[PDB]
């Protein structure tokens, strides 16, 4: 007799591995009927702000943790604390306190007071190789634990960048990294950022800024350790590293149960590659699950997000189902321990969520419109017709306007 509409992003697997989760919700409540809206990862924002736009938000949804401020000042988000300390036996403190504190806000500050989301996951974004093609070519194992250096990873991957079947074109590469997801590591490895401490300064014009992205896009245009630009257009770089074709590429918990599907070969987990730091950098994702101020039916509501977030059989499930690595902590410790869950280091999602993930630096900001700017031209210098040098500078001072309208606009909002 109860209704609810719940609404998220995913890519294939992970729809499946929801609407699988939303049906063991219903059995357990069935008088309880969830109406799913799923869209594809880079479908939802829009869909989401039009939901917003109109005052027609759905009861349950996923959203991004730098808005939550914004949502809190238009009264997008219930306040959820009471319903979740009133609930059956479910502890947050058994969650990654980095997670839940990510949708807590006191009134002036994220991270403290009352909870207006609970987390979907903790997102951190590792690096993989392929060990079947390193022991095909006999080239030594990375370490678990040290970094390359920027050349010494440039020096494996142009070793694996080869003509494998002999026909003359080179069909296997080093790398293919997509720099929307994997430029953050090199600049903070860097000791850089897209902002200063404060987060009110743009800082892309930072020479140690300049360097990274620079290297980055050299991977493709001067090492040449990709694919080619017409290469990569034929077929993505995620498609190749699937078939095998490529030496590393990122991998996200989100990703264990399309690559369980797809990947043949043998991979495993490393540190990024570690820049003038010599520490290695990487970003740890967030997704907070929501509850509609508006929702007629606030308690339902919030036992599917805590079902999704923090029920130790949801959870159980989505786990088992390879979509996200355990939100609580000691369940997370002993899955890491399990030999026979592959990959051999994903101990090594743990020292990123621990030791050296990062936020993305929108998180810290009241919308994230500044940096979206430094993303939607970036193309010219990543294919080698635009030097990062002349591009930061002429980016730079869009991004800045950008930014004091999000730091004046939270001014104007929280009135
Ligand atoms: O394009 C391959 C895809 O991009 C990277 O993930 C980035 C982002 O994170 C998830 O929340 C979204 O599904 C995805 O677009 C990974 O390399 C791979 O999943
Ligand atoms: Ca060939």
């Amino acid at each position: 007799k109860i209704e609810l509409t719940f609404m998220f992003r995913g890519q294939p697997q992970e729809q499946t591995a929801y609407k699988n989760v939303v049906k063991k919700f219903e059995e357990k409540h069935p008088n309880v009927k969830v109406n799913i809206v799923v869209t594809s990862p880079d479908q939802y924002a829009t869909k989401l702000r039009a939901a917003i736009a109109g005052r027609k938000i759905p009861d349950v949804f996923y959203f991004n943790p730098g808005e939550l401020r914004a949502y809190v000042n238009s009264n997008v988000l219930l306040d959820i604390t009471k319903y979740v300390e009133n609930s059956k036996g479910v502890n947050l403190q058994d969650i990654w306190e980095k997670g839940v504190n990510k949708y807590r806000f006191d009134g002036e500050k994220v991270g403290q007071g009352n909870l207006y989301g609970l987390p979907k996951d903790l997102g951190p974004f590792a690096l993989g190789y392929n060990k079947t093609m390193f022991e095909k070519a006999g080239i030594p194992l990375p370490d678990k634990d040290k970094p390359y250096t920027w050349q010494e990873f440039i020096d494996v991957c142009k070793k694996l960048t080869k003509d494998t079947n002999g026909d003359g074109k080179l069909d296997q590469w080093g790398t293919g990294l997509n720099a929307t997801w994997t430029l953050q590591g090199f600049v903070w490895s860097n000791g850089a950022d897209w902002i200063d401490e404060s987060k009110t300064k743009v800082t892309v014009d930072d020479p140690k800024f300049i360097e990274a992205l620079q290297f980055f896009a050299d991977m493709q245009n001067k090492y040449k350790v990709t694919p080619s630009i017409a290469e990569a257009q034929t077929l993505d770089t995620y498609q190749r590293w699937l078939r095998g074709q490529l030496g590393f590429f990122p991998v996200g918990p989100w990703d264990l149960a399309a690559f369980d599907q797809q990947i043949k070969f043998e991979y495993d987990l490393i540190p990024w590659p570690a820049g003038s730091t010599g520490k290695p950098a990487t970003w740890v994702g967030s997704l907070g699950i929501g509850v509609s101020s508006m929702t007629k039916h606030p308690k339902e509501a919030v036992e599917l997000a805590l079902y999704l977030s923090a029920d130790p059989e949801g959870q159980k499930a989505l786990v088992d189902q390879r979509v996200q690595l355990p939100n609580s902590v000691k369940v997370a410790e002993e899955w890491a321990k399990d030999p026979s869950i592959k990959p051999a280091n994903k101990q090594e999602f743990l020292d990123i969520i621990n030791d050296y993930g990062h936020s993305f630096p929108t998180e810290y900001t009241y919308n994230g419109e500044w940096y979206d700017e430094f993303y939607r031209n970036l193309q010219p210098v990543l294919d080698g017709k635009m030097s990062a040098e002349e591009y930061v500078k002429k980016a730079k001072p869009k991004m800045q306007k950008l930014l004091d309208q999000a730091i004046e606009q939270e001014k104007q909002a929280s009135k």
